[PDB]
Parts: C-alpha cells; sequence; structure tokens
DNA sequence: AAAGAT
DNA sequence: ATCTT
DNA sequence: AAAGAT
DNA sequence: ATCTT
C-alpha cells in the first residue's frame, strides 16, 4: 500500500543516509547545531523527497501549507477521490539515553479538530486519515569542530548533535494520549513511551471517535478540568454518567 | 571592536554565500521547504561560525545553550570578565515595506534574573539582536547532488541582516500573544540598522516590558503603549 | 492589534 | 513546534 | 504534570 | 521561534 511502501521507504533513507549539515550554492558546509528546533526543521526536510515520490508512484498528489501555521506538513491525495485525503505531519522529539521513554506534541487540540477549516489546508472533513511520521533521537552534546564551515571534500568528518535515529509512521489516533503536549498552546498530547509502542500502536484510545470526542471536549486548564476529566478513566466515567 | 567586526563579518559572509540545501554524509542534498522554522533554523546555523570566528579574534569565548528553550543564542565572555557577557540572539523575519520581529518573552529573564536564560541576567552587559530579513517566494520535492547545486530552488530571495541592540529596536505592542513576547518597531529595513525606536533608553525599554500587562483587560487600566506608560510613571507606576 | 495558531 | 522546571 | 518557556 | 486572522 501507499502507507507501507512510505514507511519502508523512510526507515531504508533513514538507516542509510545521515544529515550533516546545511549547504550554500557556492559548496560550503555549516554544521548542524543542537536543539530539537534545528533537528526537527532536519528531519521534515529529508522527508520531503521521500514522501513525495512514494505519494507519486501511487498516483497522489502532494500539497504542502502554502501559508504558515497551517497543518498538516503533506496533504496527500488522487483527484478522484477528494474526500480521501491524508494528512501526513512530522513530530519530533529526542531522549537523553537511547529507549527512554518518549512523548511528542500532536498540535492543537482546538483548532481544526473543532473548526473544519480553521488553521488546515483542506477542511478537515475532506480528510480520511492522519498520520504522524514521528523522528527520534539520541542528543550528543556540540563540539568544538562544529563551528567552522566546511568544505564539500570533507563531507564525512563533519561531527554531528545527534545519534540513534529511529523513524515510525502511525495514526495520530492510535499514539495520541489523554494529557495535553502543551500548555499556552493547547497541544495534543502523544501516549509517553517507548518508540515500539508507536510502532505497534500501543496507544489509550479505542477508536478514532474515542480520540476525537476527548480532545473535542478537553478542557484548557485544570482549573477548567476540575469538574470535567483530567484522563482517559474520568472521560470514560463522565461518558458512563452522560457527559456530567 | 567586537560589535563593528561582526556586523561587518554578517554582512560580508551574507553577500559572498546563499544557503540552498542540507547535505547527508553520502552527498545528497535535500532542498529547503517554505515553513517559516525552516529559515529561522538555517539563518540561526549560518551565523554560528561567523560569531565564533570574530569572538576568538576578540579574546571571547562563545558559549550556546546547553539546555533546550533558553535565551541567548549565543553568550560571550573574556574569561577574566566573566561578570561583564554579552548575549546575541538571532531574530528572522520576512517581507514581499515594513517588517517587524519578536524579540523574546517579556515575563522570563528580564523579570527573573534566572528563568530561562543560560548565566544570570545581571552577568550580562550587552543583548544584540542579529535580524535576518527576507522575501519569501515548487516540486522542489526531490533531491540533487552536489554537481547540481545552482539549479536547486530556494523559497527566499533578498536576505538582509542588522546586527542592533534589543532595547533600540524593541517597540511598544506584543509580538506575541499567548507566548507573550516583546515586539520590535514596525518599520523598515533601515530604520533597525539606523535604530530608529521609540524609547528613549534601556531603563525605559526594560520597565516598560517588565511592567506590561499580558491582555488587554489588564493593560486598559494601565498602559498600552508607549504614551499611556508615560503617563502610568507620572501617575506614581499606578 | 489582540489573541491564538504551527 | 517542542521543550523545561 | 501543568503551565508557561523558546 | 514567529506567524495568521
Ligand atoms: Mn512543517
Ligand atoms: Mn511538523
Ligand atoms: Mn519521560
Ligand atoms: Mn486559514
Ligand atoms: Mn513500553
Ligand atoms: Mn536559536
Ligand atoms: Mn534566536
Ligand atoms: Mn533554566
Ligand atoms: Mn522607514
Amino acid at each position: 500500500s501507499l502507507r507501507s511502501d512510505l514507511i519502508n521507504a523512510l526507515y531504508d533513507e533513514n538507516q542509510k543516509y545521515d544529515v550533516c549539515g546545511i549547504i550554500s550554492a557556492e559548496g560550503k558546509i555549516y554544521p548542524l547545531g543542537s536543539d530539537t528546533a534545528v533537528l526537527s526543521t532536519i528531519f521534515e526536510l529529508f522527508s520531503r523527497p521521500i514522501i513525495n515520490k512514494i505519494a507519486e508512484k501511487h498516483g497522489y498528489i502532494v500539497e504542502e501549507p502554502k501559508q504558515q501555521n497551517h497543518y498538516p506538513d503533506f496533504t496527500l491525495y488522487k483527484p478522484s477521490e477528494p474526500n480521501k485525503k491524508i494528512a501526513i505531519d512530522i513530530k519530533t522529539t529526542y531522549t537523553n539515553k537511547e529507549n527512554e521513554k518518549i512523548k511528542f506534541t500532536l498540535g492543537g487540540y482546538t483548532s481544526f479538530i473543532r473548526n473544519n477549516t480553521k488553521n488546515i489546508v483542506y477542511p478537515f472533513d475532506q480528510y480520511i486519515a492522519h498520520w504522524i511520521i514521528g523522528y527520534v533521537y539520541t542528543r550528543v552534546a556540540t563540539r568544538k569542530s562544529s563551528l567552522k564551515t566546511y568544505n564539500i571534500n570533507e563531507l564525512n568528518e563533519i561531527p554531528k548533535p545527534y545519534k540513534g535515529v529511529k523513524v515510525f509512521l502511525q495514526d495520530k489516533w492510535v499514539i495520541a494520549g489523554d494529557l495535553a503536549g502543551s500548555g499556552n498552546t493547547t497541544n495534543i498530547g502523544s501516549i509517553h513511551a517507548h518508540y515500539k509502542d508507536f510502532v505497534e500502536g500501543k496507544g489509550i484510545f479505542d477508536s478514532e471517535d474515542e480520540f476525537l470526542d476527548y480532545w473535542r471536549n478537553y478542557e484548557r486548564t485544570s482549573q477548567l478540568r476540575n469538574d470535567k476529566y483530567n484522563n482517559i478513566s474520568e472521560y470514560r466515567n463522565w461518558i458512563y454518567r452522560g457527559r456530567k
């Protein structure tokens, strides 16, 4: 399928190639700095040609947001299936020690999931799938050789601020958790688990409808959530009682 | 001086090189996308070698945050004068024309000496902003090899760069809401280079943003702009 | 612009 | 967009 | 974690 | 970190 070919290609490219810097048209290379700020940009750019190639092999049109602040990173679809669009959003996080538990921020819970056309490239109801390509890497402190530029002939002598990159492709609802991913910017939080749990889809929601109802009615602060629900057990009790 | 040699190197480097992609150890190049995040990241990386080269010429050590979400992008200090650090932070914005930058929070280190800052705020003697401005600009969804560098399309054109003191270019209207950022003046590139700001002093700039309330409701009984802040001062800070 | 989006 | 305390 | 930092 | 509505 489009999905299995896509993760096979991302998994393969990740295994083979390592990104090591930004290059100028003049051929000068600038090394990579430390944060997920830098790495999240790098893994998203790494992913673009792969996603396009597989999408094309399958007959899909690939569209990135023409406007800033709009989800998703990539919209895929066949002209013949306008209402079966696929959203793919790339998310990244890090670990300090290889293999510990990780969590991702999955985007807002008060934009398009509550307003069909808010901050999304096509109306929400035109999408039938929302996939997350998740990247995890282990941090490696920057070295005092990262601060010089390099020429192409030194490509593999460039130090990297990361190691152990892993990648997965999973449905957003499947890896969504029940605790916010951020406060002031109201993000859905994924489960906090091991990389394999994301691959296997060991999340907390039983269905995509449950994930949506939960996040569509999740209040913004602990105060606002006090008489409602703050986690999945509380939400299921709240559902049991009649949404009260 | 360190400042003048840095302005000169930044201008020069920006003039000589145009960043066009990320490269893998295997030599494959991936083009740049248009997300805001992309340009912010690229200009910061681009500045790193320039800043370290000039700092070392001047005897300054350069330290980047060892912890994420901490200001500033670069901390400079001569070993002998540790209590005299220089903060340099990179900011970016776009054009198609007046521009404005978000200059960082007004509720972190300016209100709490050790909050989200690498070294105590009182150890810094200067806070500089390196501002990058560019003009925003297809199936650039494929990889390239070294022989094709010159054909890779870019999501930008006309990059300009300046270095100015943060207080000098700071404005009186928030640069963001929920992430409570100081907004810079809304002016032309030339005004940033020339330092044509609104605050009469660094003291005024800091006091203003240290007492700016977070919402209009709160601000409308105190101050919403520099004129109202000056009147608040006259009323006795109430 | 203020407020809230990625 | 994701991270710290 | 929640809340608020870059 | 900075953008949109
Ligand atoms: Mn993106
Ligand atoms: Mn993304
Ligand atoms: Mn953890
Ligand atoms: Mn919109
Ligand atoms: Mn596990
Ligand atoms: Mn930075
Ligand atoms: Mn910066
Ligand atoms: Mn700290
Ligand atoms: Mn002007």
